[PDB]
Formats: C-alpha cells, sequence, structure tokens
C-alpha cells in the first residue's frame, strides 16, 4: 500500500475548531428570494454553475449571482460553509447572500461584484513587479484559507479577479475547496489538467495545501516564461509527461518509491528517462525582464513531484523574490 502523508502546517487546525466548522453537510442554510435580485447580462459558464451580473433592488447595489447547476445537496453546503467560513479574509470573495429562485428552486449565490480587467491588455502591461505583486495578494488568500484549514483545490487564472484600477484581487469559484483533515484520502479528479499538481497524477490521495501550491508553480511558470500553458499535455497521463520532461525522471520515480505509489501501468511505457532540465532552457528574447536569479529560485522551489518538499505559502511570501512588495507595503 501507499505511506500516509500530513500536512506540514495548518496541520490539526480543524480538529481543534467547533465540529460544525467542518462537518458541513449537517449545515443549515436559510435560502433567501433570488426575486431580490435582477439578472443583468450572462458573466460565464462554467461545469457546475453559471454565472450572472445582477443588481440587488433595495440599494441599486451592484452583486454577481452564480446559479447552481444541479448537483448533490452534500456540494452546495460545502461550498457555502467555506465560503461562509473564509468570509472577510484577505482577498477572498465576499459570499453576499444565499438564495433560490421561487419557482424553480434552484440554488444560486450572491457574490460581491468586482470589476475585473480585459486579460488581452492585462497581459500586456504585466511589468516584473506587478507579477510579484499580484503574486503575494493570491499566496494572502492561499495563506489565510490554508491557516483555516481549507485547501481551494481550483488554483488557475480563470479564479483570479484584479481590478487592476484599484490593485483589487480576489480568489475565487471555491466550489472544490475542501477541509484538510490528517488522513483523509481525498478525491484526485479535481482542478483542470494544466495545474493538477503529481499527487493528481498518480492518485494519490493524502496530500494537503501542498496542492494549491503547485497549482501556484503553474500558473507563475506560465507568465514569466510567456508559455500559455506552461505544462501542455494532451491528457490527463501525457501531463505527467509534460511534467517529467522538465523535473526529471529520476526525482519522479523517487517521489513514487518514497510514498510507495501503485504507479498505473500505462504510465510504465510513456515516461522514461529526462534529466532535470536546468530552468535557463526557457528563457528566451522575449520573456527575459520577467525573468531574474530571484524569480527562478522560487520557482524551482514550488515545482515539486513531493509535494511535502514544495514551499508553505507562508514560507513562500518570505522569499527573497518578494522583498520589493513587502517594503513598499509598509
Ligand atoms: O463562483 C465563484 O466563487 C464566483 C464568485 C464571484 C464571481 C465569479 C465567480 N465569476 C465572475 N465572472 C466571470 C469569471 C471569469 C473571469 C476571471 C478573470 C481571469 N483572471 C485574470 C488574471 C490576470 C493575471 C494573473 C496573474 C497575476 C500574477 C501572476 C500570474 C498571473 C492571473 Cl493569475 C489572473 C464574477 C464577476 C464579477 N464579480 C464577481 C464574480
Amino acid at each position: 500500500g501507499p505511506v500516509p502523508s500530513r500536512a506540514r502546517v495548518y496541520t490539526d487546525v480543524n480538529t481543534h475548531r467547533p465540529r460544525e466548522y467542518w462537518d458541513y453537510e449537517s449545515h443549515v442554510v436559510e435560502w433567501g428570494n433570488q426575486d431580490d435580485y435582477q439578472l443583468v447580462r450572462k458573466l460565464g459558464r462554467g461545469k457546475y454553475s453559471e454565472v450572472f451580473e445582477a443588481i440587488n433592488i433595495t440599494n441599486n447595489e451592484k452583486v454577481v449571482v452564480k446559479i447552481l447547476k444541479p448537483v448533490k445537496k452534500k456540494k452546495i453546503k460545502r461550498e457555502i460553509k467555506i465560503l461562509e467560513n473564509l468570509r472577510g479574509g484577505p482577498n477572498i470573495i465576499t459570499l453576499a447572500d444565499i438564495v433560490k429562485d421561487p419557482v424553480s428552486r434552484t440554488p444560486a449565490l450572491v457574490f460581491e461584484h468586482v470589476n475585473n480587467t480585459d486579460f488581452k491588455q492585462l497581459y500586456q502591461t504585466l511589468t516584473d513587479y506587478d507579477i510579484r505583486f499580484y503574486m503575494y495578494e493570491i499566496l494572502k488568500a492561499l495563506d489565510y484559507c490554508h491557516s483555516m484549514g481549507i485547501m481551494h483545490r481550483d488554483v488557475k487564472p480563470h479564479n483570479v479577479m484584479i481590478d487592476h484600477e484599484h490593485r483589487k484581487l480576489r480568489l475565487i469559484d471555491w466550489g472544490l475547496a475542501e477541509f484538510y483533515h490528517p488522513g483523509q484520502e481525498y478525491n484526485v479528479r479535481v482542478a483542470s489538467r494544466y495545474f493538477k499538481g503529481p499527487e493528481l497524477l498518480v492518485d494519490y490521495q493524502m496530500y494537503d495545501y501542498s496542492l494549491d501550491m503547485w497549482s501556484l508553480g503553474c500558473m507563475l511558470a506560465s507568465m514569466i516564461f510567456r508559455k500559455e500553458p506552461f505544462f501542455h499535455g494532451h491528457d490527463n497521463y501525457d501531463q505527467l509527461v509534460r511534467i517529467a520532461k522538465v523535473l526529471g525522471t529520476e526525482d519522479l520515480y523517487d517521489y513514487i518509491d518514497k510514498y510507495n505509489i501503485e504507479l498505473d501501468p500505462r504510465f510504465n511505457d510513456i515516461l522514461g528517462r529526462h534529466s532535470r532540465k536546468r530552468w535557463e532552457r526557457f528563457v528566451h528574447s522575449e520573456n527575459q525582464h520577467l525573468v531574474s536569479p530571484e524569480a527562478l529560485d522560487f520557482l524551482d522551489k514550488l515545482l515539486r513531484y513531493d509535494h511535502q518538499s514544495r514551499l508553505t505559502a507562508r514560507e513562500a511570501m518570505e522569499h527573497p523574490y518578494f522583498y520589493t512588495v513587502v517594503k513598499d507595503q509598509a
């Protein structure tokens, strides 16, 4: 069998909390009236929800309604319980109300409206400071919700909202978020392919907040190298290969030996032998400004197979890659 694993941080927080904090299936929901909210325009479609721009008609205030696509009651309480526990926290989206439509009784979540900015002109006026800054901001949310014993589990660019004019960032979609419990065994069919961590790729189930950190390493490696996506898999199985071909097969098998993962037999033919490439293989004429010895040392300290080896969010924020944003904050 496999080896059990525990987070190197925030390991038993949820155990030391009042039962109801994490027992979301027993959480009671006081479903409002969606008629307090008039839909304006369709903001996006996801796999378990649809998102509209709406107006609360008792202050003319601007909100966002997230009609939930039909799912097990269970998953809605999870996402609500996590939102309510994280409410107020640095850079976390603000759950404003929980309502059902009178006719459908289909549940929908009201959120704080954030003005995001067109990602077109976002990727063009993105400076090597801008990345540092906004990445620190995502860590504020990541370190918060982790300290609160919660894993986002879907940290991708589609889930980061930037109001560049105010420098306001909000980590969003918590529909996959879960409570960390030492010993608990979690599903591997979570997050999207391009940010899935190795643990997910080999079907290792006792992971933790380290999952969020790989995702973020992928996001960071995309922007400093100007390669969207950075690990470009055809399928889930080839995604590990696109990762192997950069991190080496050596550390990969060692990862597997250390946790004794029953590596799936397909793999045993498509991986192979590849060295641990040197990062400067990926810096070229168009991207050398975002790249710095500081940046690469942080990036190398996030993209590891050993989930236990990757930095923690707090450990990440004290890295020297962020010395400049910290000073200017104080
Ligand atoms: O369900 C939920 O919870 C939820 C809650 C609230 C809202 C929601 C869903 N949906 C909304 N509408 C559509 C979402 C897709 C656009 C998301 C921008 C894409 N992201 C841009 C970027 C730019 C730069 C970087 C970057 C920065 C530093 C380093 C590397 C990368 C990154 Cl990472 C992301 C919405 C709209 C208005 N108000 C609230 C919400």
